[PDB]
């Protein structure tokens, strides 16, 4: 049949990376649009339920999109969230990779109201990158607004009750996307939320300069390769990767590699920081993007941009 879970009709594939393929779907109740994951139950590392419970544990929240239905179907099992737009990744890259400075600000004060949500629900996140932060459907009121998905990393770093943090640790995997995941994560130490923060800064130093300088490193092993980006990372001071840009963004790279494990982030010190760049530079937040200068104004489109995509 072309429905499951007894009111979402598949439709075309758009993607397989993390657990399982990826497809749109409609609501064939109220013709909403929505994304539909499968995750073959016959696995040996069981994710898509614990997903749907971050979700729903999430749920409310602005930008973490809704869960509506978990369950198993023949071979199987599902979830559907609603559907959201472009990532920040493609967004970054039809823009010809470069965010100017406005919105750079604009995203990251967003990123760090998401990541701060996600905390405050007692989890850290452990994958930040920009291809997980999507943007919303064309003509819809938060169609520029920043989402997070993919929580398949999330771990509980306190106890809810209690909010007693996990301990210390080393000798953890390197699991994570090299390019952007703290010193710490390099280095096997358990992460924190420190970590989740420090990896925005490396996303929006990304966003700014168009390129970390630990891109592009070679080693015989993708070990060897972390070793070296991980070395880069240490022996590059954050005024380096600053230069040319407003300094704020090295303060708070700075700032965020300076916690303490088990500490609280400033969060929206972060956010008045990173604010009073715009002040500097006589600009206003006022939501408007690079992306939507696209096409002559119109935004995105599917076969100029999404099409190289
Ligand atoms: C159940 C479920 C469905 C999708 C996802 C997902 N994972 N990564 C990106 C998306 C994703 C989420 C929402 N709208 C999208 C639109 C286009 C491309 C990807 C997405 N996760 C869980
Ligand atoms: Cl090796």
């Amino acid at each position: 049949s072309s429905v499951v879970g007894l009111h979402y009709k598949i439709g075309k594939k758009i993607g397989e990376g993390s657990f399982g393929v990826i497809f749109e779907g409609t609501n064939i109740i109220n013709g909403v649009p929505v994304a539909i994951k499968f995750e073959p139950r016959k696995t040996e590392a069981p994710q898509l339920r614990d997903e749907y419970r971050t979700y729903k544990h999430l749920q409310g929240c602005d930008g973490i999109p809704n869960a509506y239905y978990f369950g198993q179907e023949g071979l199987h099992n599902i979830l559907v969230i609603d559907l959201l737009g472009p990532s920040l990744e493609d967004l970054f890259d039809w823009c010809g990779r470069r965010f100017s400075v406005k919105t750079v600000v604009q995203v990251a004060i967003q990123m760090l109201t998401l990541v701060e949500e996600v905390h405050r629900h007692d989890l850290i996140y452990r994958d930040i990158k920009p291809d997980n932060f999507l943007i919303g459907r064309r003509g819809a009121t938060d169609e520029n607004n920043v989402h997070l998905i993919d929580f398949g990393m999330a771990k509980q770093y306190r106890d809810p009750r209690t909010k007693q943090h996990i301990p210390y640790r080393e000798k953890k995997s390197l699991s994570g996307t090299a390019r952007y995941m703290s010193i710490n994560t390099h280095l096997g130490r358990e992460q924190s939320r420190r970590d989740d923060l420090e990896a925005l800064g490396h996303v929006f130093f990304y966003f700014l300069r168009g390129q970390l300088p630990w891109q592009g490193l070679k080693a015989p092993t993708n070990k060897q390769k972390y070793e070296k980006i991980g070395d880069k990372k240490r022996t590059t001071p954050a005024v380096t990767l600053c230069d040319g840009l407003p300094q704020q963004f090295a303060e708070y790279l700075d700032s965020v590699r300076s916690l303490p494990f088990d500490a609280e982030p400033p969060y929206e010190e972060y956010r008045m920081l990173l604010l009073s760049v715009l002040d500097d530079l006589g600009q206003a937040c006022d939501g408007d993007m690079d992306w939507m200068h696209l096409n002559g104004g119109r935004g995105w489109d599917a076969t100029i941009n999404k099409k190289p995509n």
